[PDB]
């Protein structure tokens, strides 16, 4: 069933027509641009093929494959940075490959060795080192799927899967709006929203143009009869303020089911806890404590957290027909400022940490 | 283009290389045997492109496809049935279509003329007619398919996308259900009344844990109130004597956690106009039937959908309790009624406007 595919058994086939590099100082939108290979392992009944890095190519799939009919798929995201030594590092892929394969269980879809993964990931960002950009701001995306390949309509265990590694060179704080509407729920408790699949994006875009149709940038979800902020847009949302008893706090909602344990989240909750200098807690915060807190006073910075945008500052919540204006950017915005200086330290190299697997 | 693909601008290609084909052939499991040709339709910002009868063959997708990473794919289902006079005919394909089209527009894919594809796609299963089986109890299954092909990484509405529609030929046996709480399909201000994959793919592993339960499918339950929404992937519905001494048949409403089923909305329609019960749509919570099925007054609960039909229901597990619904022992009347003129409309021994002669 699961033995897993071993790094040792990777097979290379290199491109015969390397393709065209943007060059410095051209825009690098985000995933736009693909590199020049990626990494392919398939699966059935019998067990993990061998994996392979070959030239970036379309996928020959089945019309009847269980990833288009029934949304057996699921995916992770995480950041390569280059620094000023030339020396690519990964942001925490241990973390991504952890919740990777709770993913894959969720699905039904096969098990493999996250370190054999990782290690074949590695190799492949090693053969297109030369497409990871080396200026500020600047990175490498690294897009793992995993998916059900079946040639059949029912409902059920794939007997086939395809597992594939895509690559994507992005580019170079920015204050956001939201729009707070109840009617719009991400996930549920004894659902599927704490797990990167699939299926909890594709009925998101329709509430984010109708965010922007109501004049906001992106969307602040909310969840139960008290209005619980959850997630803004595909980020997880943090809240540092004066709470009620008088104590400087950072807060983001606890892992109780409806939030994606981001990697990035996780990584602010450390750094935070590290300094000392201010309490650090995951509780449920409510509207109506973010408008008491808002009219006092007390609310120094609200923002979203997750790998591709890093750190995004609030600035305005539309809710109940009411523009809430958030005080960030003009509290610095001070810790946002020095969260990003800190991983920006540690992801282009400038202070060694644990947390880097250079390649 | 513009706004639509056209029936009239239609190609066709011929297979080279045909394909198998059954007896009989004795198993025809359902989704495994696919017939000689399929369907293409591919839209991008400028519009429609021409509409494509072609071989049946794999797509090939590019690996940043918003259908892939994103979920952007929907689907539908509907069957064609051969009669006596060997005459081919769909049963209400215009709510299919209907469907189809509100589960374009909740996922941002495109918009496209419903009759134009219902004329696709009967020139589609008219060449493949040949695989339409005419036994009793089998069919052609149609798949509608219509996903994003956006070849970027970032959650937006795609630019690209691609319409493809495959056939399958398919072949009273009561079901045993798990009842636990714990599992939840669908959510009030979700996506459960859209025909869309997001919405199976993490039910695999809670109909894994129905078969190591000992039951056949899986009795979806909503709320503090335990609320008897769905049977699997078919719509539930109760026969039986309500609290006030009325004779009724009741399904629940479609209030966002209930997928708008034809079968389910054709069952409604002939209970209605035959009114000799009450026929309501309402909430059915698990206190309620146990109530019920204590006092004697539940006569048969059973599952609507496409591939199944009516498919009776035996016994539920709840609360680590077996509960045996009576539905066999009240003949099932009432299923048996709705099968007998389902087949005569279906097979065309009765002339009825919601067939669609192919
Ligand atoms: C990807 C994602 C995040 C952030 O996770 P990171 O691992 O930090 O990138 C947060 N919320 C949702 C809904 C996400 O999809
Ligand atoms: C397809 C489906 C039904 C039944 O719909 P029919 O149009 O009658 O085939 C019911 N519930 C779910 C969850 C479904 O996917």
């Amino acid at each position: 069933a699961s033995s897993s595919f071993k790094a040792a058994d990777l097979q290379l086939e290199m491109t015969q027509k390397p393709h065209k590099k943007p060059g410095p100082g051209e825009p690098l939108v985000f995933g736009k641009t693909f590199t020049d290979h990626m990494l392919m392992v398939e699966w059935n009944d019998k067990g993990w093929g061998q994996p392979r890095i070959q030239p970036f190519q379309n996928l020959t799939l089945h019309p009847a494959s269980s990833s288009l009919h029934y949304s057996l798929q699921l995916f992770e995201g995480m950041k390569a940075f280059k620094g000023k030594d030339q020396q690519v590092r990964l942001f925490r892929p241990w973390l991504n490959m952890d919740r990777m394969l709770r993913s894959a269980m969720r699905l039904c879809l096969p098990s493999f060795d996250k370190l054999e993964l990782l290690e074949c990931i590695r190799r492949l960002i090693e053969v297109d080192k030369d497409w990871v950009p080396d200026a500020a701001g600047t990175s490498l995306y690294v897009r793992p799927v995993l998916i059900g390949n079946e040639p059949s309509l029912g409902v059920s265990q794939p007997r086939r899967a395809l597992l594939f590694v895509i690559l994507c060179p992005v580019g170079a704080v920015t204050p956001v709006s939201l729009l707070a509407d109840p009617a719009f729920i991400r996930a549920w408790v004894g659902g599927v929203g704490n797990y990167k699949l699939g299926g909890n994006y594709g009925p998101t875009v329709l509430v984010q143009q109708e965010a922007l149709k109501r004049g906001c940038e992106q969307v602040l979800w909310l969840y139960g009869p008290d209005h619980q902020l959850t997630e803004v847009g595909t980020m997880n949302i943090f809240v540092y303020w004066t709470h009620e008893d008088g104590v400087l706090e950072l807060v983001t909602p606890p892992l109780n089911g409806v939030i994606l344990p981001g990697v990035v989240r996780q990584s602010l909750l450390d750094m935070a806890q590290t300094w000392g200098e201010f309490r650090v807690v995951e509780r449920t915060i409510t509207m109506k404590q973010l408008l008491r807190a808002l009219e006092e006073g007390r609310v120094r910075e609200v923002f979203g957290s997750g790998t591709a945008c890093q750190v995004a500052p609030v600035h305005r919540i539309l809710y109940k027909d009411r523009n809430l204006h958030i005080p960030t950017m003009e509290n610095g915005p001070e810790l946002i400022l020095r969260f990003q200086k800190e991983l920006k330290e540690i992801q282009y190299g400038i202070r060694a940490h644990e947390w880097m697997f250079p390649v």
